[PDB]
DNA sequence: ATCTGTACATGTACAGAT
DNA sequence: ATCTGTACATGTACAGAT
DNA sequence: ATCTGTACATGTACAGAT
DNA sequence: ATCTGTACATGTACAGAT
């Protein structure tokens, strides 16, 4: 049924092979062109983030997620208009710094090195406007699009907006917690205007998907398999799905399917309330909780707990009502959608 | 019952502020003379170890164990007949035959420098006990108002893989399993000047030891604010007091070391992995199942090295059959009566 | 003026004290 | 149940070195 | 400051056992 | 149909060399 549903999500060995030696040629390449060139860039290190370095990538490796780390010096915060994600940032070229000027700057140089490679097809998308993205469109053979991520590394201990985030002390622990938070955190270019940088922790997503167990051993060769990734994976689809039917969802994305699944995952800790017997009752527990946060429109950042991402400011009511009425159908009607 | 002798073997906070300011001062001091500009242990840093920093320390903290670790650089090891743990090593040119980098040699210019040290010392009271052959440590005697001993262990750093007598070692993966014990495994090793002749070193996982201790459980939050307590430690606790009574009554007993009852126990920490088998409200069958095992290991004279299973604490050498029948019986006897030796 | 090994500043888990 | 001392990990300030 | 080598976790593909 | 065991593939951390 679900089973089913899986293995035709679950990537081949021979495609993912393909995907990452191109990928990984385009990456490299870009990586030193930062740092051979004496560039304002220099110091810059690759962090691979979201779904593909997760392992809850679906249906094709088509999609990559690159982060260009950059460590700077200290760099006191200023909070903009508390919504608890977005900054100003203060203290070479681009002064406040600007994340407009120094993403153009990022993407002037990925666009220079990309016309230059001739070994295989790649093109760098137009820009996406308050997109921290520089995107580039390999065509392989096939269809792979890469999102290579400006990221400013401090070192600080997180903004106070984060204090009462990342709940996970009922489920991955305190010792964690307490660990994952003396790690850096970043900042990469997403505009709310054109010198606000945004949180990023992809990287503690990342640990998060690969230690996701209140059991040490969850999903290990000596532990017992879980179904967390599974359910993941299965709600990713529905929303992809809807979404290339339905533009009255162009609003919801997949970091919203994620932040909801951190919830659940806080709610329901136990290994053996994500039994691979019970993918169904799963899956739509999973549902039955996305449906409350679309019918009370509340889903606040797992790491950043008074920023909702779905307020009425960022997605209207409407579309809220007609993605819970598309939901509710699917569920009600035994997925016909799942076989598209 | 096991619960008021608990209550007898907790610390005092009291206790603990004064023993801790006085042997920080004392390790602090040490520590810093070994920096000397032309000192052999030039980049020596310090590793706290042993019962006291695993929070199993019982009665009181009156003994410490600090490592005084220092990186070299490769160095070819060379396994001393097949023992799986004792191993021959390849500015520090000062104490080299050869080849050969001497434990002897090496803990004698260590020895010396501390007792220098020490000797300069008239803030407090402080002397270093007597040398025991094939010790590792040099180990000093606070009087403070009150008796603390201080074990300082040198110790050679490796960053390399760990030596093969261990890849069967360390069988966490049902337990804390394989992430654990891979990152574990890229911890660097240690080598102390424990003989077995004069220029033989011996393996050290103290720093592996204390990370179980302190991260015991199948799941993350065992003993945490926000999850469960278990009675693993206090387990420990029970069997390493069961250990000191005896010991200190019983000269037979020589032989035998709280390290046996930390090895076995991290065996049945491995045997019954789940927190629920550590439920605190089964001390009894927790304290008795360990007692049960330990009784195992002495009749068929068998305790492995919980990283190195090829060496044998309880072989027939180290340890003779009658000291493990004398041991035997007096556990035995404890069990079937009451444990009447946790009343002195 | 610039760089740095040492010490301090900060934060929290663990466990004892209350 | 709440409060508090120690240990330990990480970040940063700076007198002494260069 | 940069690269390779090693080890093993997380995957997948497929056959034989159940 | 599902589980287990092996092979084959990629990602990632860290050490030692350069
Ligand atoms: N990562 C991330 N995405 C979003 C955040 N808020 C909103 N989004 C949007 O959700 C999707 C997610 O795409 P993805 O990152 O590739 O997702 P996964 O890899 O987890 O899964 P899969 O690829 O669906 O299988 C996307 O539409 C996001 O839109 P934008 O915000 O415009 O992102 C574009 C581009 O920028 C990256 N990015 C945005 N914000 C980021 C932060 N804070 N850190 C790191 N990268 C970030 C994004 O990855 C994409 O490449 C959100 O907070 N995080
Ligand atoms: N640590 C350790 N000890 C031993 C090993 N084999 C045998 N032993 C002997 O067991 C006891 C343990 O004393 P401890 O280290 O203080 O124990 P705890 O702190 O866990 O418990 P508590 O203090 O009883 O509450 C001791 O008699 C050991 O005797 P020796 O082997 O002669 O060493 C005495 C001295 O040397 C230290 N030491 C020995 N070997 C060491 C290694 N490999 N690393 C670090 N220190 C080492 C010992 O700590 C003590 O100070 C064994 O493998 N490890
Ligand atoms: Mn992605
Ligand atoms: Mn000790
Ligand atoms: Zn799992
Ligand atoms: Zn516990």
């Amino acid at each position: 049924k679900l089973k089913k549903v899986l293995d035709k999500l679950r990537l081949k060995r021979k495609d993912i092979s393909e995907a990452a030696e191109t990928v990984n040629k385009v990456v490299e390449r870009l990586l030193r062109r930062m740092q051979k060139r004496e560039s304002e860039f220099k110091g810059v290190e690759q962090l691979n983030t979201g779904s593909y370095y997760e392992h809850v990538k679906i249906s094709a490796p088509n999609q990559f997620n690159v982060m260009f780390k950059l460590e700077v010096p200290r760099i006191e915060l200023q909070e903009y208009y508390e919504t608890g994600a977005f900054y100003l940032v203060k203290f070479s070229h681009f002064l406040v710094l600007s994340a407009t000027k120094m993403l153009s700057k990022f993407r002037k140089i990925i666009k220079e090195e990309v016309k230059e490679i001739k070994d295989i097809d790649v093109s760098v998308e137009k820009e996406k406007p308050g997109s921290p993205a520089v995107t580039l469109l390999i065509r392989n053979p096939e269809e792979i699009s890469v999102d290579i991520i400006l990221a400013l590394e401090s070192k600080g201990s997180w903004p106070i907006s984060t204090k009462e985030g990342l709940p996970i002390q009922g489920w991955l622990g305190t010792k964690v917690r307490t660990n994952l938070r003396r790690e850096p955190f970043y900042l990469v270019p997403k505009n709310a205007q054109g010198e606000t940088w945004r949180l990023s922790f992809s990287h503690t997503e990342k640990y998060i998907l690969n230690n996701h167990g209140i059991e040490k051993t969850c999903c290990e060769s000596s532990g017992a398999k879980c179904c967390r990734k599974e359910c993941l994976k299965l709600m990713k689809y529905l929303l992809e799905q809807l979404k290339k039917e339905f533009q009255e969802l162009d609003a919801f994305c997949s970091y919203h399917v994620k932040t909801a699944i951190f919830h659940m995952w806080t709610q329901d800790p136990q290994d053996s309330q994500w039994d691979p017997r019970n993918l169904s009752s799963c899956f739509d527990k999973l549902l039955a909780f996305f449906l409350e946060c679309l019918r009370t429109e509340k889903l606040d950042h797992y790491f950043i707990p008074k920023f909702n991402l779905f307020s009425q400011e960022l997605i209207d009511r409407k579309s809220k009502e007609f993605l819970s009425k598309k939901i509710e159908y699917e569920r009600n009607n035994g997925f016909p959608i799942f076989d598209k």
